[PDB]
């Protein structure tokens, strides 16, 4: 009996970034290990970067996947969390070292060791835009009974990274008035995730036409065009926390930091492109801060999760076939898709 | 009412040239406590000042935001000071005392503070500290710890509150964290001091190669290392809970201090901003680092950092003068030759 686990993913080869369907095997599940098949595999920006080796991240053979959503075929014996039939998902992580002071916290996305789904290196893996994953109980998520998971997989990203450090800097109370730059999926998850917390949302966009999905689907309470220097002006000194999900150095931060309360906290959550200049001034005069943060602890990931179940909260999501994901890639770069693609790999995804 | 005839020493220009001011003060009022000033304290932010660097001087100007003394005088509502008491002012003779931030106790981030100095930061037209009297309401009014001298310790009032407020806030006063300290001047020795105190370990990092010897033997640094060696700074990659940056702002790399911090590390900017800071994001991404400015401290804090100070036997390495040299001070503190900072004994000298 071959008890193998064969598995095809789609992602590049070479360092040309070339996208090409990828055979592989994934390792027989131990006694602690859940077998996923993969119903739907959110792709973002950070795919479509890493696939071009961007940030000098990517080892090749190279199968994206960070967003992965799906339901348990199997299980090993000592599996307490799942059993076959469960809805599940997976999303940058597969491992961490366990026993760092991180881990032991509960921040495992920053264990100097971690164990990325895609391989990324900042274990050799594939990620999740494959027909099946197997990963420990540990690192899989309970997907909620009332969120769709084709609309819901782009929380696993979108999501967790802005509910984070909200949390952290404990800006998720009712009342607190958070400014958004960038409406992406980040963007528009962010306000929704305000809003369901009782707080004010406003929205600075490069793009006028955004304004009525800001306020009319989004529900945000103020959509401010980024050249509206009156407008922004008139907002100085209004917002406990701003969360800038623009590539890093394009919003100036002097912008940001008039926006701010006392106390109140920048946080960079875009892909680092040019340096921010820095004035001193504002931050001493204001106690504010700059934090970065990226995605999420597993237990921020469920909490998450469990908290866009309760509020129905999902992300603006286009299904795609696999077919179109070349495409699909173009069109993330060009900023023409509202606002993220889901693929559909249960459906679409098939052996030679 | 105006009362108390009052002399100080400040500047009448942006020249800058250093005299007498003769003014008066106002009877105490109900609340008020009358202050026979003893030593001020003197250092770059008055420096500056008088010379208008920044455009926060209202002329004439008398500088002093460090000031001890002893009351001579209280109104009729004041208890919680007696004559003869040992006091202290700071930066701060009133706030507004209604908005979030007064109600918090953060009275230093209120936005319409009363400047001892009378600096504008609006404010109250005002004489500071570098003078022989001062009426101050008695909500801004420290009591000195008796265990303190007032001549060595009355720097504490700008060189303490300042980094112990931003330690405490970011709760990096706990024993075992390490500490990294750029430029040991007034600020950079006292933090190296409390640092200790607190149990923490404390690296500096300086221009001045021949500060090694007093950073080690007197300051109780546990690491000394020249700005310019760039080895030695990579190899501390990684290392520090928090860094305080008491260089003038652009002086010191951000990229350089983000790289010594440890996962949710902060970097602590008090120093004057001079320049733009380049900073890189993605250290703060991949490392949840912050980083965060101060300004001095809130009223609470001021007598918390005195109290601390006093149980450690903390004080700053001060040079005391007589006022007549205070125009030669002035030049010894923009050419960062002094140890580290100048007290003027008011209390014998200024007539
Ligand atoms: N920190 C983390 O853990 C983490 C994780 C995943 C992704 N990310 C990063 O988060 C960022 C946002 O993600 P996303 O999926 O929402 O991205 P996205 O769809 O590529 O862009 C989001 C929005 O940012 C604005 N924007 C894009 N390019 C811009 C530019 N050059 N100048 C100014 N504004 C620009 C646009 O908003 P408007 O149309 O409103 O102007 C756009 O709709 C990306 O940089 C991504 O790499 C970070
Ligand atoms: N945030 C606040 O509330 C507040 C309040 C008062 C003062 N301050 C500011 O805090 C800073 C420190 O005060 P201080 O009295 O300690 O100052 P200082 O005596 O004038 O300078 C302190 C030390 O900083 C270093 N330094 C000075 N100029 C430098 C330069 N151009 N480049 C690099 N390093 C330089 C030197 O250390 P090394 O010899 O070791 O290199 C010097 O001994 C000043 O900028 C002051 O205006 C802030
Ligand atoms: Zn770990
Ligand atoms: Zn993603
Ligand atoms: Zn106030
Ligand atoms: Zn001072």
């Amino acid at each position: 009996l071959d008890l193998s686990v064969k598995a095809v993913g789609w992602g590049a080869a070479d360092a040309s970034g070339v996208l090409q369907p990828i055979k592989f095997y994934r390792r027989v599940p131990g006694e602690r290990d859940v077998k996923i098949r993969v119903l739907y595999s959110g792709v973002c920006n950070f795919d479509m970067e890493m696939v071009r080796n961007k940030w000098g991240f990517t080892r090749y053979p190279y199968v994206f996947g960070h967003e992965t959503a799906g339901e348990v075929v199997e299980v090993g014996s000592k599996v307490e969390k799942f059993k076959v039939g469960d809805k599940v998902a997976v999303g940058c992580m597969v491992g961490s070292c366990g026993q760092c002071y991180n881990c032991q916290s509960g921040m495992e996305n920053y264990c100097p060791e971690p164990n990325m789904a895609d391989g990324s290196v900042y274990e050799r893996s594939y990620g999740g835009c494959s027909n099946v994953m197997v990963v420990d109980e540990k690192f899989v998520l309970r997907w909620p009974e009332n969120l769709p998971q084709d609309k819901g997989v782009a929380l696993l990203c979108a999501g967790v990274v802005v509910y984070s450090p909200m949390k952290h800097l404990g800006l998720d109370k009712p009342g607190k008035h958070i400014g958004v730059f960038g409406l992406g999926g980040l963007g528009s998850v962010a306000v929704k995730f305000i809003k369901a917390f009782g707080g004010k949302a406003t929205v600075i966009s490069t793009s006028r036409r955004k304004e009525k999905e800001a306020i009319e689907e989004h529900g945000a309470d103020a959509f401010v065009v980024n050249t509206d220097s009156e407008q922004l002006k008139a907002l100085a000194g209004t917002m406990d926390g701003v969360v800038d999900t623009t590539p890093g150095g394009r919003t100036p931060m002097s912008l940001m930091l008039n926006l701010l309360k006392f106390d109140g906290a920048v946080m960079l959550v875009g892909a680092p492109e040019s340096l921010f200049e820095l004035p001193a001034a504002p931050l001493i005069m204001g106690r504010k801060k700059i934090i970065g943060s990226s995605t999420g602890g597993l237990k921020e990931y469920q909490e998450m999760l469990d908290f866009a179940a309760k509020h129905n909260i999902v992300c603006d999501t286009e299904v795609i076939g696999i077919d179109y994901l070349s495409t699909a890639m173009e069109r993330i770069k060009n900023l023409d898709v509202k606002y993220r693609f889901a693929i559909d790999i249960g459906n679409t995804l098939k052996f030679e």
